[PDB]
């Protein structure tokens, strides 16, 4: 009925200004000194040449890197093609690269970047071998598919509607030709509906896959040449995606069954399963050469699956480090790699036949990886990694998620290296909510499992605490909800919190910004039912005023456009209101999340920062 700090929503009332201004001031008088002592080592670490995306073209491959202040699009082996700061002279205003794709000949090259934080995009389709634009888009688009003269591409309708009168968010697909545009697909696809196209290996197939909400879809094939004749070959209700179309067959690659992931081919309207559901999921799958190349997640890391065409496994590919490993993009000759770790910012890999290293880069020092499991309450066995250093001082930085079908996978944190080296512990979760055994295992922390996650996470913290580890317990968004929630229920579990960009208000957080989508994920808070099990863990109504909390550092950004600020807010004065040891981090700079590498770098050495100090 009635929230005493809903005021805190208008982010502009004086009230909230003055909050932010004198938490600011308290957060910085803590760390600071500390913080900038620690940011030349994070900022090495962060400041790394790091790849993004990769093509492959007949004249080479072509990938983009991200370094200092910079982002490069360039010759695998050669010559810059697009520079970031280049473009920051073409307007003498701050510019951010997104992304790009190329033909597959590699003559034309398409890229999209947003000058300034300004909302709209810009793409630029240039000729490879002067360096022109041939052409200049405005907004941006997506999905360019080059075929012959024009191209396909998606427009996202973010503010308006679409061109057949449909009401945003919505997705239409066009294309565009010396003579003009026309939109091929999407008419009448209600506002959710978002699709995709790529092409068929050998290239004369349109794959078309549609996607409602972030949960199920069908899928679309037909000639390259003619969007009219693209029917709808498949019809599913749980996350699939489309392989390749060889030989006549579509390759599916489907959640559908107990949750886990196989390959189904589909051949004139008759369904044949290629690779059953296996004991781990199958999260992604391309075709290459006759053979099907799989990554199958086996407790949270990758490792490399190679079948024949009917299904049948030659061979296996492991790792000595456990990394995620995901395709960058592919032809019918040879796949491209990305592949991370704790302390492997990236390597770079090729299969065509075997799989082949062509670059990495590594941070050396004695760093070690290893793996445990907590059992929680109702037995759930829950993995998690182990990053070390070459000595212990017994103290964890623990990091976890748990939800939207998100799996955490072995990746680089930059400012975990410096703590690595100071004698610290990075731990990461696997907690329910996420992909990582499946379907299922989403599901067992949606809605009223919700606390199924938590209980995960206390397993972790409680076992790492038997040990003799000091704990700082760590998430951002979905996971600052986990380490909110988990600080209001068991704050003996942990000696400090570090709670980023949070949900935090579950019974409003449908009402803020773009809240209403986590619904599926949360339950909806117009219905008592799903008030029942919300309010039971909901952080901002489970303040215990008689226990005593841990140095908690919540943290998140004015100018987010996500995730609302106010959640932060509310939760840091219910626990100031009790006395609790609270600070309050505002990012004062605005446009997109990362407002610059450096403002991201620091804002994480603030994070090492709390850790360190707290965990002494
Ligand atoms: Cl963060
Ligand atoms: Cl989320
Ligand atoms: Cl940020």
């Amino acid at each position: 009925m009635e929230d005493p700090y809903i005021w805190m929503e208008n982010l502009e009332d004086e009230r909230v200004l003055k909050i932010i201004e004198e938490e600011n001031k308290r957060f910085r008088e803590f760390i600071g000194e500390l913080s900038d002592k620690l940011f030349p080592e994070v900022w090495e670490q962060f400041s790394q040449p790091t790849i993004g995306m990769a093509r492959i073209t007949k004249k080479g491959i072509i990938a983009s890197y991200s370094e200092k202040d910079r982002v490069v699009i360039k010759w695998f082996n050669g010559d810059v093609i697009v520079d970031s700061k280049e473009l920051e002279r073409e307007v003498g205003d701050e510019v951010l690269l997104q992304g790009f794709t190329t033909d597959e000949e590699g003559e034309k090259l398409a890229y999209s970047f947003s000058i300034g934080g300004a909302d709209e995009g810009i793409t630029r389709i240039i000729d490879l071998k002067t360096g022109e634009v041939i052409e200049e888009i405005k907004p941006s688009i997506w999905n360019i598919t080059f075929l012959k003269d024009g191209y396909y591409f998606t427009r996202f309708y973010r503010k308006e509607k679409t061109p057949d009168g449909v009401n945003p968010p919505a997705a239409r697909m066009f294309w565009k030709d010396r003579e003009g545009e026309r939109m091929v697909f999407g008419e009448g696809l209600t506002s959710g509906y978002f699709m995709s196209i790529r092409k068929s290996s050998d290239g004369k197939f349109a794959i078309v896959t549609l996607t409602y909400g972030w949960n199920q879809g069908e899928v679309y094939i037909g000639p390259i040449d003619n969007p009219q004749e693209w029917k709808k070959v498949y019809s599913a209700s749980v996350p699939v995606e489309a392989i390749d179309v060889v030989n006549g067959k579509l390759y599916i690659l489907t959640k559908e069954g107990k949750g886990l992931g196989k390959i189904i081919a589909i051949k004139n309207g008759k369904i044949d399963e290629v690779i059953p559901e296996g004991e781990f999921p199958l999260e992604w799958a391309v075709i290459v050469r006759d053979k099907i190349l799989a990554g199958r997640l086996v407790h949270a890391s990758y490792k490399l699956e190679v079948y024949t065409l009917n299904g049948e496994k030659i061979k296996e590919i492991t790792f000595d480090v456990p990394g995620s490993l995901y395709p960058l993009d592919k032809d019918e000759e040879r796949v491209l790699l990305r592949y991370t770790s704790f302390t492997i910012p990236y390597r770079l890999y090729e299969f065509k036949d075997d799989l082949r290293l062509i670059e990495e880069r590594k941070v050396e020092g004695e760093f070690r990886v290893e793996e445990d499991f907590a059992t929680s309450k109702d037995g759930t066995k829950v993995h998690y990694f182990i990053v070390k250093g070459e000595r212990d001082e017994k103290r964890a930085w623990v990091f976890g998620y748990g939800g939207f079908n998100i799996a955490l996978t072995p990746m680089f944190f930059p400012q975990v290296i410096p703590f690595l080296k100071r004698g610290g512990t990075f731990i990461m979760a696997n907690l329910r909510g996420g992909s990582e055994y499946g379907e299922e295992w989403h599901r067992a922390g949606m809605r009223e499992n919700k606390q199924n996650v938590f209980d995960d996470f206390i397993a972790v913290l409680e076992k790492l605490k038997k040990e003799g580890y000091k704990v700082a317990a760590w998430g951002r968004c979905n996971g600052g909800l986990l380490v909110s929630a988990t600080l209001t229920q068991r704050p003996d579990v942990m000696d400090s919190a570090l709670i980023g960009y949070p949900v935090i208000d579950m019974l409003r957080f449908h009402k803020l910004y773009i809240g209403s989508v986590w619904i599926p994920e949360y339950g909806n808070p117009e219905d008592p039912k799903d008030r029942e099990f919300l309010l039971k863990y909901s952080p901002y109504h489970n303040v215990d005023p008689k226990k005593k909390y841990p140095p908690t550092l919540i943290y998140t950004g004015l100018h987010d456009d996500r995730v609302h600020p106010a959640h932060a807010l509310k939760f840091f004065m219910k626990l100031k209101e009790i006395g609790a040891p609270v600070y309050l981090r505002v990012e004062t700079k605005s446009g997109h999340m990362g407002a610059s590498p450096e403002t991201r770098a620091r804002e994480l050495t603030d994070l090492l920062a709390f850790v360190l100090k707290t965990l002494s």
